[PDB]
């Protein structure tokens, strides 16, 4: 129990948890350093409902996606690359997204890719860069093996990581149950900046190394501390909602200020 206080929100959903009523596609217990699975799901609910009401004000929805856009940018050119394609797959991204017909479709691929619940959380958060996090921890069997070689020049690495990324992009594009659909129009996305983060995370720039550790110790951290009941009050939903998107505020600011923007 910790430092867990009383809280009619957490509750609430803590009932559900123990009924087996909330699901998720992956337990992030230990990652977001809660107490136990019971836990996290209890919270998972708790910002779900949170996300659900903050973006329905559109001024909310905005500030998400132009922070989206500038820190991506901030983190390509700062690897040296060419914002312009990323930022043109992006806006379509949204233009697809805001589409309202889309949507049922877009549940289709997503539910069938083991997304419970259509929500900021379990689709962006979730789905989109922790699993990206996750990929990027465990590359294949070959390209280790082409990354420990001595004998290889690094604009080689560069090229062989990248053809690697794209391999296994295009191994995933084959799968695909819509051709132009929501995944689609997101492995255009991933298309322009997985090598960027792969060749941060497994290349010996060390100073792409240093933006890129960085990067994504924000966004871990963001994470933790939406999922700390110290940080954010799970108490009601108005107010859960209110220390959520402070805290988006106060952390967005911060990667900004790291990426120079
Ligand atoms: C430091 C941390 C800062 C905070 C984190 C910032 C994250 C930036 C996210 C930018 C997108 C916000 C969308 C707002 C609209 C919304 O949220 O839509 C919420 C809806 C549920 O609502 P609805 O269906 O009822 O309709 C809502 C009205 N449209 O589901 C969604 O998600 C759909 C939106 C999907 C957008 C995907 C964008 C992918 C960006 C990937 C970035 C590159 C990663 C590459 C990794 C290899």
């Amino acid at each position: 129990a910790g430092s867990l206080k009383p809280a009619a929100l957490y509750e609430e959903a803590l009932s559900l948890v123990k009924d087996g009523d909330v699901a998720c596609r992956s337990l992030r217990t230990e990652l977001l350093e809660c107490y136990s699975d019971q836990d996290f799901l209890a919270k998972l609910h708790c910002v779900r409902q949170a996300f659900q009401v903050l973006l329905l004000d559109e001024t909310h929805r905005m500030f998400f996606m132009e922070t989206g856009k500038q820190m991506i940018s901030g983190l390509l050119v700062k690897a040296n690359k060419s914002p312009k394609a990323f930022l043109e797959s992006y806006e379509d991204m949204l233009q697809y997204t805001q589409r309202e017909e889309t949507w049922p479709v877009s549940k289709m691929e997503l539910e069938g890719r083991g997304v419970v619940c259509m929500n900021f959380f379990d689709i962006v958060l979730d789905f989109i860069l922790m699993d990206a996090f996750e990929d990027l921890e465990s590359p294949p069997s070959s390209v280790v093996a082409v990354l420990r070689n001595r004998w290889l020049s690094d604009s080689f690495k560069e090229t062989a990581l990248a053809t690697a990324c794209w391999s296994v992009l295009k191994a995933k594009r084959r799968l695909l149950m819509v051709p132009d659909g929501f995944i689609a129009h997101f492995y255009v996305i991933s298309e322009h900046v997985s090598p960027v983060l792969a060749f941060g995370f497994l290349g010996p720039h060390q100073h792409l190394s240093e933006v890129c550790t960085i990067f994504k110790q924000q966004i871990v951290q963001y994470l933790k501390d939406m999922f700390d009941h110290d940080k954010v009050r799970f108490t009601s939903v108005p107010s859960l909602a209110e220390d959520i998107l402070r805290l988006s505020h106060r952390r967005a600011d911060i990667l900004m200020g790291y990426l120079g923007i």
